[PDB]
This record gives structure tokens, C-alpha cells and sequence, in this order.
């Protein structure tokens, strides 16, 4: 939507966070360097109301070493979030990635997925909580009073529609993520909000599983209070009116939605990247512009059921994506972007996507327009 609306500094843009401040609030993923940068500190200020952590909270970061907790980079992020009157998000206590293998060992230092005697497994399987339940008592303990929403537990559900079969689960089963969200409850009290997070929310077979997983707990007393959607998509896929029917579906079950990692890749999946930013010819932004045209009118009018709308990240200088930007070369050298077309080898994560609504000279791209705008 409209490329004759300049691409002025992103500084010097009507604010974000205001358009949509009786909607939902828009938040950033940040790394604690960036609170050291004076362009991602401004935009920050300028144009979002919420925080949350691209890593530094994540369970490997918090508790590397049993006894070890590392408090100091999630400190700065809450730090400045207060001083900023931003709302903070905590990503993430319990996830299968990014997680300290020292969870899963057993007394004897051996890895409790090979226990063989009951006994002992279900030994294991009470360990296992006992320490989960240490690491969220310490975090819970530390930051109640300062972060509002917490990503309990993150990707529990595999994409094949059946509980994701991770050490977690092997070891104590379902109790895991009951324990999980006990706990975060109990040291943090009621006004926390606890959420389950998880991407792909929009796709059969794991959003019935996902609907099906969370009411049954509830009926069972299991204090979850929304879905985070991780939202990682395509300018294609999913579609709205998908979207719309996966918010609505949590929805009915009383749940608040966050879409809590926003991005829009310009690639397909497996990704056939770009090898730099420079080389993504004008018209993906322009498609893109449309894609959150459609996008953030669809969050507005499903805002009484979405508290808060993320991003993963600040301006296309920085994204996650990148890693998973593989660049394909033809025999002779050539870049191939198309998905069906011969290729000779990969470099991967060597290209650059662009995701946001910021360029990566902090100047707004034409989806900021499409979404800044009332039409
Ligand atoms: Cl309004
Ligand atoms: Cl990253
Ligand atoms: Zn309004
Ligand atoms: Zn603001
Ligand atoms: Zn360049
Ligand atoms: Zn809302
Ligand atoms: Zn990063
Ligand atoms: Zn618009």
C-alpha cells in the first residue's frame, strides 16, 4: 500500500505503538546491545509500548549450570522497559531448544532418556519437575512484579499434531507442562498472564491439538491465560482468513491472543534467499506492503480478542530469519531464487530477508505505510 509515501527515518514517523494503542500494544524482540545503540534505543522510545527478549531469557541463558543463574542481561531489558513504561514479555521459562542438558541427567550423570527401570524413571521424572520447578520459582520470584505476560512453556506441540516428543515429555510426560504453568502461578500469583507458545498455531493438524491440549488442561485446573502465535509467515501463507479462524478458536475457549514473534519473510519455506538486502528487487516490498495491508486490518478487527502484536525484531539490519536465509547458486554462479529451478550448491544462512516495516538504514519501508494508515 502506496509507494509515493516517502522512505523517511523511521525517527522522524508517526509513532507505532500510538496508532494502535487501544488495539493492541506493539512490542520488539531485542538483544541487550542494542538498549547500547542510539538508533534501536530511539526507535524503541519512538515507536513500541513492549519489550520481550530475542534470547537472553531464554532457559540455557537464565540457568546454564545448575545453581547458575544469569540475571544480568534480562535486568538491563527490564530496566529499560520500566524507565520506558513499557509492557514486558518473559520468553521463554520451559522450551525444548536452547535448554541446558544438564535438565536431563540423572544422578549418576547419565542421560534420564536411557533409564530402562521404572523405578528409576519415575525417580527421574520427579527430579526432572523438582528442578523445573527451582528454575521458574527463581525466575518468578525475581521478576513478578515487573513483567505482566509470560511464555510458560514454548513449541510443546509437534507439527505433527502430537505432543512434541522432546526430553520433556520422555522423561515426565504431560505433567511437565502442568508443573510448568503451577508453578509460574504460585511464585507469581494471579496477576501474571501465563501463555502457551507455539508457531504454526494456524495449521491442521496442530491447531485442533494445540485447542484440544489447552482445554483439556484448563478443565483440569491448569492456569493458562492465552496463545502466543508466534506468527513466523510468509507473504503468501498463511492466509487471513486462516488467521482469523485460529484467533477465533482460542478465543472461544476464553483465551487471550498475542502474536508474539511477528515477521514477514519474503521467501517460500525451505527459503530461497537473496544473497544481500540491496539485491530484493522493489516489487517483494510492495507485495509485502499488501500482506500487512491485509494483515494488521485483520488484528484491528479481532482486537478485543489480542492484547499485543510483536515483532520479532526492530529494523531489517537485524532478524533471526537471516539464519535460515539459504542463497542457492546455479552452474555458472547465478543466484536462484526460484523454489523448482536446477541449483548446484547452497550457502546457508549467508543471505537477507527483510521482514519488518523498518528498513535496515531505520528509514520506513512501504508496509509501514500499509499499516500506519486508516485504510
Ligand atoms: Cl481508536
Ligand atoms: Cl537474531
Ligand atoms: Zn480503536
Ligand atoms: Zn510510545
Ligand atoms: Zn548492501
Ligand atoms: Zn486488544
Ligand atoms: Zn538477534
Ligand atoms: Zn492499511
Amino acid at each position: 500500500s502506496y509507494a509515493k509515501k516517502p522512505h523517511i527515518s523511521a525517527l522522524n514517523a508517526p509513532q507505532l505503538d500510538q496508532r494502535y494503542k487501544n488495539e493492541f500494544t506493539i512490542g520488539a524482540a531485542v538483544e541487550p546491545y542494542q538498549l547500547q545503540n542510539e538508533k534501536d534505543v530511539q526507535m524503541l522510545k519512538r515507536h513500541f509500548n513492549s519489550i520481550v527478549a530475542e534470547n537472553v531469557m531464554k532457559p540455557i541463558s537464565i540457568q546454564p549450570e545448575e545453581g547458575k543463574f544469569n540475571f544480568e542481561q534480562a535486568d538491563r531489558i527490564v530496566k529499560f522497559a520500566k524507565a520506558n513504561g513499557m509492557d514486558i514479555r518473559f520468553h521463554t521459562l520451559v522450551w525444548h531448544s536452547q535448554v541446558p542438558q544438564w535438565f536431563f541427567l540423572d544422578k549418576e550423570g547419565k542421560p534420564m532418556v536411557n533409564e530402562t527401570d521404572p523405578v528409576k524413571r519415575e525417580q527421574n521424572k520427579q527430579l526432572l519437575l523438582k528442578r523445573l520447578e527451582t528454575h521458574i520459582k527463581t525466575i518468578v520470584e525475581r521478576y513478578k512484579d515487573d513483567i505482566k505476560y509470560w511464555d510458560v512453556v514454548t513449541e510443546v506441540v509437534g507439527d505433527d499434531g502430537k505432543l512434541r516428543n522432546s526430553p520433556w515429555y520422555q522423561i515426565a510426560g504431560i505433567d511437565y507442562i502442568k508443573v510448568a504453568f503451577q508453578a509460574a502461578r504460585k511464585y507469581g500469583g494471579d496477576n501474571i498472564k501465563l501463555y502457551m507458545n507455539d508457531y504454526n498455531t494456524e495449521v491442521e493438524p496442530k491447531r485442533t491439538a494445540l485447542y484440544n491440549l489447552v482445554k483439556q488442561l484448563k478443565e483440569e485446573g491448569v492456569p493458562i491465560d492465552g496463545i502466543g502465535h508466534q506468527s513466523h509467515i510468509q507473504i503468501g501463507w498463511p492466509s487471513e482468513a486462516e488467521i482469523e479462524k485460529t484467533i477465533n478458536m482460542f478465543a472461544a475457549l476464553g483465551l487471550d491472543n498475542q502474536i508474539t514473534g511477528l515477521d514477514v519473510s519474503m521467501y517460500g519455506w525451505p527459503p530461497r534467499a537473496y544473497p544481500t538486502y540491496d539485491a530484493i528487487p522493489k516489487q517483494k516490498f510492495l507485495d509485502q506492503a499488501a500482506r500487512y495491508d491485509r494483515l494488521f486490518k485483520l488484528y484491528e478487527k479481532l482486537s478485543d480478542k489480542i492484547s499485543n502484536v510483536t515483532f520479532w525484531g526492530i529494523a531489517d539490519n537485524h532478524t533471526w530469519l537471516d539464519s535460515r536465509a539459504d542463497v542457492y547458486y546455479d552452474a555458472n554462479g547465478n543466484v536462484v531464487v526460484d523454489p523448482n529451478a536446477p541449483y548446484a550448491k547452497v550457502e546457508k544462512g549467508k543471505g537477507k530477508d527483510a521482514p519488518f516495516v523498518f528498513g535496515p538504514d531505520y528509514k520506513v519501508k512501504p508496509a509501514y505505510w500499509a499499516i500506519i494508515d486508516h485504510k
